[PDB]
Parts: C-alpha cells; sequence; structure tokens
C-alpha cells in the first residue's frame, strides 16, 4: 500500500518532472496531500487551470480561513491574504498600479545602469561569479527599492526577510512575525519621513494626508509598501535566475539574443512560459460546489492551480518543452495568474528580465555554468524554485 500523491513533487527549477505531463494526461484534477497534512485537489491542464483562475467562486482571500485545508502555514496576517482586494477597496488600486509600471521616467535606464555596474564588478574580481546573489537578487533589490522611492541602503536588510517570509512551512513561522512587524514598523517609518516623495511610497505619503483617503488605515498603507517590496523582489529575482539557466543551457539561443537583442522580449516571453520559479499550486479555497473536469469540488475543499501544468500542455502550447519564439499565442501562459488575481507587477517583471538578460549577453557573452547543473542547490519548503548560489564563468 502507499499513501496519497504528496505534493510539491521536486524542488528542482531546471527540469520538469515526468509526472505532471502523466497526472495531465489522465487525471488533470486529481486529489494530492499538502506539507500540512491536508487533502487538495491538484489541477494540470491548461483548461481547467484557466477555468479555476477565471472563477472567483474559487477564492483566494477564504483561503486564509480558520480551519480550512491549508496548502502552508501563513506568514502574513490573514487579511493580507486578500492584499490586493483591500488595496482596490480603498481605491488605491490605479495609483499603485501607475506607480510600479517600467515606463517611469529614467527607470529603465537605472535599471540598465545597476545591472552594467553589477556585471562589472562581477568582471573586475573574476570568475566565478555568484549569479543569483551577486545579480539577479541584488538587481531586483535595487529596481524595488527605486520603485518605492527609498534608500537603495534599506534594501539587503528588507531582502533578508525573504529567505523566511516566502518558507512553504507546515507550521507558523516565528521568525516570519519578527521580521514582518520590524519591516511594517519600517515602512510607516517611511511614510512620515520628509524625504520620500517619490515612487510608491512618496505617493502614498500624499495620499495619506489627502482628505478623500482619510478612511484609510496607516496599517493598509505600510502593509502596501511591505508586500509590493517583497512579493515583487521575490519573484523578479527568482525568475531571472532561473531564466538565466534555462538560457545558459541553451548556447545557440543565448547567441541568437545576443546577436539579435530585439528579439530578447520574445525570449524573456518564452522563458516566463517555461519557468518553474512558483514551487506550489497557486491556492483557492471553494465558496460552492464547482464541476471540475470528472471533479465535482466540494464547497470548503482546497484547489493548487499547478502554473506547469498549465504551460506545458501541449494541447495549448504544442511541443511545449521547446522555446519558439513565433509562437501564435505567445503571452496566453499563466506565468502572471489570469482572472481577477492577475499579477499587477507583470509589466515590471517582463522589464527587469529584459533588461538583465539584455545586459549579460553584452558583458558576459560567453557566459556558462561554472559547475555541472547538478550540483546547483535546490531551496526545499519554499514558495519559490531557487539555486542557492548560480556559480558561472565567462
Ligand atoms: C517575473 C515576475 C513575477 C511573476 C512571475 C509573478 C507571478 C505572479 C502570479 C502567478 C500571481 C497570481 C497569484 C495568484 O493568483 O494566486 C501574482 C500576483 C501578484 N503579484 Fe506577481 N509576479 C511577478 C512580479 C511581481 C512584481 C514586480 C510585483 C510588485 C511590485 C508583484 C506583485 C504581485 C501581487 C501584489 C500579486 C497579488 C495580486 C492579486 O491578488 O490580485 N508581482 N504574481
Ligand atoms: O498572501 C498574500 N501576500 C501578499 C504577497 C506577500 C506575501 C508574503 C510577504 O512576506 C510579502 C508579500 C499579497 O500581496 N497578496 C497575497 C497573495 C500573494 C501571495 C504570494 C505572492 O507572491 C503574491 C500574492
Ligand atoms: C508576485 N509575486
Amino acid at each position: 500500500a502507499t499513501v496519497l500523491l504528496e505534493v510539491p513533487f521536486s524542488a528542482r527549477g531546471d527540469r520538469i518532472p515526468d509526472a505532471v505531463a502523466e497526472l495531465r494526461t489522465r487525471e488533470p484534477i486529481r486529489k494530492v496531500r499538502t506539507i500540512t497534512g491536508a487533502e487538495a485537489w491538484l489541477v494540470s491542464s491548461y483548461a481547467l487551470c484557466t477555468q479555476v483562475l477565471e472563477d472567483r467562486r474559487f477564492s483566494m482571500k477564504e483561503t486564509a480561513a480558520a480551519g480550512a485545508p491549508r496548502l502552508n502555514a501563513l506568514t502574513v496576517p490573514p487579511e493580507v491574504v486578500n492584499n490586493m482586494g483591500n488595496i482596490a477597496d480603498a481605491g488605491l488600486r490605479k495609483a499603485v498600479m501607475k506607480a510600479i509600471t517600467p515606463k517611469a521616467p529614467g527607470l529603465e535606464q537605472f535599471l540598465r545602469d545597476t545591472a552594467n555596474s553589477l556585471l562589472d564588478n562581477l568582471i573586475t574580481e573574476g570568475a566565478p561569479a555568484d549569479l543569483r546573489n551577486d545579480f539577479a537578487d541584488p538587481l531586483a533589490t535595487a529596481l524595488h527599492c527605486k520603485v518605492l522611492g527609498i534608500p537603495q541602503e534599506d534594501g539587503p536588510k528588507l531582502f533578508r526577510s525573504l529567505s523566511i517570509a516566502f518558507m512553504s512551512s507546515a507550521d507558523p513561522i516565528p521568525a516570519a512575525k519578527i521580521n514582518w512587524d520590524r519591516d511594517i514598523e519600517y515602512m510607516a517609518g517611511i511614510l512620515e519621513n520628509p524625504n520620500i516623495t517619490t515612487g510608491l511610497m512618496g505617493e502614498l505619503s500624499r495620499l495619506r494626508k489627502d482628505p478623500a483617503y482619510s478612511h484609510v488605515s496607516d496599517e493598509l498603507f505600510a502593509t502596501i509598501g511591505v508586500t509590493f517590496f517583497g512579493a515583487g523582489v521575490i519573484s523578479t529575482g527568482s525568475f531571472l535566475t532561473t531564466a538565466l539557466i534555462s538560457l545558459i543551457q541553451r548556447p545557440q539561443l543565448r547567441n541568437l539574443l545576443h546577436e539579435k537583442p530585439e528579439l530578447i522580449p520574445a525570449g524573456v516571453e518564452e522563458l516566463l512560459r517555461i519557468n518553474l520559479s512558483f514551487a506550489d499550486g497557486l491556492p483557492r479555497l471553494a465558496t460552492a460546489d464547482i464541476q471540475v473536469g470528472d471533479v465535482l469540488v466540494r464547497k470548503g475543499e482546497l484547489v493548487l492551480v499547478l502554473l506547469e501544468g498549465a504551460n506545458f500542455d501541449p494541447e495549448h502550447f504544442p511541443n511545449p518543452g521547446s522555446i519558439e519564439l513565433d509562437r501564435p499565442n505567445p503571452t496566453s501562459h499563466l506565468a502572471f495568474g489570469r482572472g481577477q488575481h492577475f499579477c499587477p507587477g507583470s509589466a515590471l517583471g517582463r522589464r527587469h528580465a529584459q533588461i538583465g538578460i539584455e545586459a549579460l549577453l553584452k558583458k558576459m557573452p560567453g557566459v556558462d555554468l561554472a559547475v555541472p547543473i547538478d550540483q546547483l542547490v535546490w531551496r526545499t519548503r519554499f514558495q519559490r524554485r531557487i539555486p542557492e548560489r548560480l556559480p558561472v564563468l565567462w
């Protein structure tokens, strides 16, 4: 006898398990056990993943309810699971979105300058270099300090909360609350700091004193800073890191993009499609009985939307494992989700990766792994799949 299939399948972000395609073909919605011991429905086909994400009766907010089956333990206050809903209800969605656009004046130039400086420092120190800790993550951290309007020198300490904040744990994490409370206190101080007049926090600081927003709590304003820093930095840094691995292992694509950088956006879009950076399915709690494929999901049950299930589905993306730059449906992947909770940072995340890759290909055209790929150490029990170090030479 065997136990119920357990999720997640593998923390490795450099290859998709063969089990995904078998599940998708045989049982594209099927019962699994999460790290907490709860049962859940794992959805792995494009059609069913999109169905769940487009039906608000599969609720993100309700995953935080006491007594619900859990994918993992909360690392934020339960109300923050509904963060974007709270932002929208406060009338702040448009202002937040405008602050985090990659098109802000001078932003793209700042990111290129930062990428080029990071790379120059690695070249000066000499191979091997660690492209995660000394390139992708610092680039993400610098980008988000600039977007938020906060001092660059405050970035590293905020970043160091993230190895705990984005854990995927069976049990509550005491360090997560320590860091959360401290980071909230930091953002609350930023809102009171007269030097902070630009970026997202500069705009929230002004809206906070605007009578049209007098209802909104200081709690929400500080929470926006902590959450957009954390989600943005973890996702952009982790995506760029694993995209760099995908690129390094494809020297002909690396060369094609180096020779024709105008194809970088189409390349990044395919790297997004094939990306394994999300370590768990996206969770939703059913608020009604809802038929999904062959399964009547029952009110109160947990559903997990496996992004690589959808994104490697051959019925939607023929030859799904291949990077094809001329697909008819190129942004139709689920790397940024779909529906009510579609990523508000999608444009910033695309541009971060495009600029990072453009800079790396110009400065390090001969970039290659400096260790055999199996030697990468994949972080476990975390909400992203990332190598602890990414050693390269050039
Ligand atoms: C390559 C980079 C990124 C990727 C792959 C990514 C991926 C995702 C995905 C898949 C979701 C949907 C979550 C769900 O439906 O449960 C999401 C939502 C979200 N993302 Fe990102 N994201 C990226 C960058 C960013 C950035 C740069 C920011 C902010 C600065 C950000 C902030 C958020 C927030 C706040 C949500 C919740 C939206 C809501 O609940 O309506 N993300 N992201
Ligand atoms: O739970 C949330 N928490 C924050 C994201 C977040 C999670 C942890 C943390 O320490 C900071 C931010 C949110 O904005 N909405 C929700 C949903 C979410 C989760 C992860 C993620 O990457 C994006 C969204
Ligand atoms: C987005 N995290």
